């Protein structure tokens, strides 16, 4: 299909994710451990922008390290080895003393009454209504009026402070150096005429009526319903009071240090930027703790029940209901089963969650040694969700598990050579699950370092990568009838002996191919058609690796030779290390050329006997078939289907 | 845009002021109660044509209406009402300010114009979702509606 | 992508969503009331995987409604009563199916089509008997996979 690149394009070792949205939205995101290099289907470099830096997906290990999880709206994109940071930068009030101000309602007044206020040991006013005989002492009952006599009164004796009167209130602030310590009003009248308000309310019928823009209470609560303390402030020009963020509370993450994701622009190229997290909105570090993936590293990225989920150590954190972003609870007064959900597997076990696997109607979080099944007794909430170890089986965390149809194939590592085992549901059982071992009778097949599962639903196998022997790729082909496997086969394809492949995906019985040898990267496509030749024009399907269509060019012909000498490179943009090659006439005449001895960027011509200018031709790479036969004895079965011999 | 004025009643000895935008654009203090005549000047809506001709002559181009306990103050299309505060020296109970927000619907003014809207925000005792709520003049109840622009 | 009924509502698929109308009110797509939360009020939630999958057809099938994507079939319930917040999306099956095709029902099975590079797959989409809860897809042109082009 295209040449990507050099050898090193990709980096050393990449983590390869296909983006496949619709018909015209296919791509691999390939992390190259410096950068990401985004190409679609059919080989075209598009152009990844980093508007928030690279350094996310900066690491020596991508396959390790980077998990990438694609879905209709968004590819999110964690570094496993980066540890989310809080944002201690940002603080709501990052300086707030509660006894740094005060209030002072007026209510009103009543004859005969001793208006007394008392701050910091002193009785700073003292006010003594008339006693009403004479008929101007109703002025003297006015809020207003009593509320301005008390002030200055306070500002007398209170030198450096600050007093406003406000609506129905008296408004105390301490200078910066100092606060209030004793703060108490006697009026004489059960606190109906005056009644100090500091920043601390026991409910919100408590509240006062009338405070100054951004007054902030914190409410205790009445000790009448399971109650969370949570804050209020009020509004000057709305005349109401809004559940708030706490004073003196961190609200934000690094986003940086977050799981990002990588976006496709309008021009056809592609962002990778983080996302905008929605910080804590209500509450203090109390009521509203920061989410457990904070101090720890992400492991996974998930959805369940319309909420967006993260693998952080042994924790599930999720998201507030229909909004991914937000982790934090819309109101800390009131609960709501929209609250983000933050719990930790329970068990008497190191279980360090790393993959998310929705299997059989169930949402099965991964561990190492243990698989757990995410449920919920009725609607999931924090109260109701639960973590039950289902099985115990080791699993490989470089290559995600891979689904298809009822079965999610994992695999196993060994001391040597890696076992592949299938997940699935037990059949009598209403809720046992198990793993059976796909790789028994070829345990010493597929060597250790497997990081791509893959495979085919329409072609019935799963193909495994392994980094162990990077030339190969295992196939895994099998068939179902009636809940039984018919046929498991196990062998591998093979490319070239310095050939690597990187990564294989099939979309549609297409099997798009990422190669490199020694000199450069390859995109390829395998295709599992019945009866259609690949390239036009061709005699027929021919059976070469690396097939091309070429049209000779001019001027390649040297009637000195009599021989038209085709160059590789011209070819394919790119170069090789060994192989036969075979050249395709349309006619049906096949010229095969050897491998030279130092290889073929060496001497990378293919001299072809007589004038082939204009010529289209089919070049590429023979294909090494091999079955070797099982010894021909006697097979005996008994009166099941076992074997004997 | 708009607010409003809601006029309890009145009591004696009590300065009844409307400040808006910086400005105490109407004072009234209401007479000590020691003339019999007195008690004709503690009524609601007497309160409210005095204080609505203050404020229309210290409001120039405002349309000021006085309505069934309360006052219907206008800003004309180029201003708007920035500051809205009322004093009484009763504890609200004599006159409070009106904007298009309420903390409850039991915090709804008991009289407003036709089609007049309030948000609601809400008393942070249930789980709450804040909505909005039009007055109907013809009905005389207060019914859920959908929210302005 | 699709129109359908569920629980007495219209339903629609759209992207990865599944939105659910009022119950009873098949063109109303909002809540009645903003103050009060409802069970009738409209479902409208995503398919929670973490692979991409478009909604195309809406199955009923087995007492139960399957949402069908182009790599995966979910199977949408609920937690008791249908509501907003006990609606349930899970996956339960991973088969290739051709959106051009709707699945067909025949008694006890649902019919639909798997296309490959070349001929395309039918398969039966039923319930395994020992099971609660695992469904299947059988290839039913497992003998003729190049008949059907």
């Amino acid at each position: 299909l295209n040449t990507l690149g050099d050898n090193g394009a990709l980096g050393q070792a990449p983590y390869i994710h296909l983006i496949n949205r619709d018909e015209h939205e296919q791509y691999y995101a390939v992390f190259t451990g410096s950068g990401i290099r985004v190409f679609d289907l059919s080989g075209n470099e598009k152009q990844v922008r980093y508007p928030n830096g690279s350094n996310y997906i900066k690491t020596a290990n991508p396959r390790n390290d980077l998990r990438m999880v694609t879905v209709a709206d968004y590819t999110f994109i964690v570094n496993r080895n980066v540890v989310a940071q809080k944002n201690t930068k940002s603080v709501n009030l990052p300086n707030y003393n509660p006894n740094q101000d005060g209030l002072i309602n007026v209510r009103g007044g009543q004859y005969g009454r001793e208006l007394i206020v008392h701050i910091n040991g002193k009785d700073v006013a003292k006010y003594k209504i008339p006693d009403g005989s004479q008929p101007e002492h109703v002025n003297n009952t006015d809020a207003q009026w009593l509320a301005e006599e008390l002030a200055k009164q306070m500002r007398t004796n209170l030198s450096d402070w600050t007093v406003n009167v406000g609506q129905g209130f008296i408004h105390v602030t301490a200078p910066s150096g100092q606060q209030i310590d004793s703060f108490t009003t006697k009026d004489g009248y059960a606190d109906q005429l005056i009644n100090p308000v500091t920043h601390y309310a026991q409910s919100f019928s408590k509240l006062p009526p009338n405070a100054p823009n951004g007054y902030m209470v914190k409410i205790v609560g009445d000790a009448s319903k399971s109650a969370d303390q949570y804050y209020v402030r009020y509004d000057a020009e709305r005349k109401v009071w809004t559940e708030t963020l706490g004073w003196n509370t961190e609200d934000q993450v690094l986003w940086e240090t977050m799981p990002h994701a990588l976006v496709r622009a309008a021009d056809g190229n592609f962002d990778f930027k983080w996302l905008e997290w929605s910080p804590k909105s209500c509450g203090d570090v109390d009521t509203n703790p920061w989410p457990s993936f904070v101090g720890s590293s992400i492991n996974d990225v998930f959805f369940f029940r319309n909420r967006l989920g993260f693998l952080s150590g042994e924790n599930i954190i999720l998201s507030r209901t229909a909004k991914y972003f937000n982790f934090y609870p819309a109101s800390i007064a009131n609960l709501s089963d929209d609250d983000p959900i933050d719990v930790a597997v329970s068990t008497n076990r190191i279980a360090i969650l790393k993959y998310a696997v929705p299997f059989s109607e169930e949402l099965l979080i991964w561990s190492d040694e243990a698989q757990f099944v995410l449920t919920a007794s009725g609607t999931l909430t924090s109260k109701s969700v639960e973590l039950n170890l289902t099985t115990q089986f080791d699993v490989q965390d470089r290559a995600r598990p891979f689904g298809i149809g009822r079965n999610v194939y994992f695999a196993s590592p060994r001391s040597s050579f890696t076992s592949i085992h299938r997940y699935y549901a037990v059949q009598d059982v209403s809720s046992v699950k198990n793993a059976e071992d796909i790789t028994s009778h070829v345990p010493n097949y597929i060597p250790n370092g497997v990081f791509s599962i893959c495979g085919s639903g329409t072609e019935n196998f799963c193909s495994v990568l392994s980094h162990g022997d990077p030339s190969k790729i295992f196939m895994y082909k099998f068939l179902y009838l009636n809940e039984e496997l018919r046929q498991q086969s196990w062998s591998h394809w093979d490319f070239g002996e310095n050939v690597q492949v990187l990564a294989c995906q099939s979309i549609s019985s297409d099997m798009y191919v990422i190669l490199r040898n020694e000199f450069n990267t390859f995109l390829a496509r395998i295709s599992f058609t019945k009866n259609a030749i690949d390239l036009q024009g061709e005699p027929y399907r021919a059976f070469m690796d690396m097939k091309i269509r070429y049209t000779i060019p001019s001027g390649t012909y040297n009637d000195d030779t009599f021989t038209t000498s085709i160059h590789i490179p011209t070819i394919y943009g790119a170069n090789f290390g060994r192989g036969k090659i075979t050249v395709l006439e349309p006619d049906g005449k096949i010229t095969v050329f050897e491998q030279p001895t130092a290889g073929w960027n060496s001497d990378p011509w293919l001299r072809l006997s007589g004038n082939l200018e204009g010529r289209m031709v089919y070049i590429g790479f023979n294909i090494n078939f091999v079955y070797e036969f099982s010894k021909f004895l006697i097979k005996q079965t008994a009166d099941d289907g076992s074997t004997s011999t």
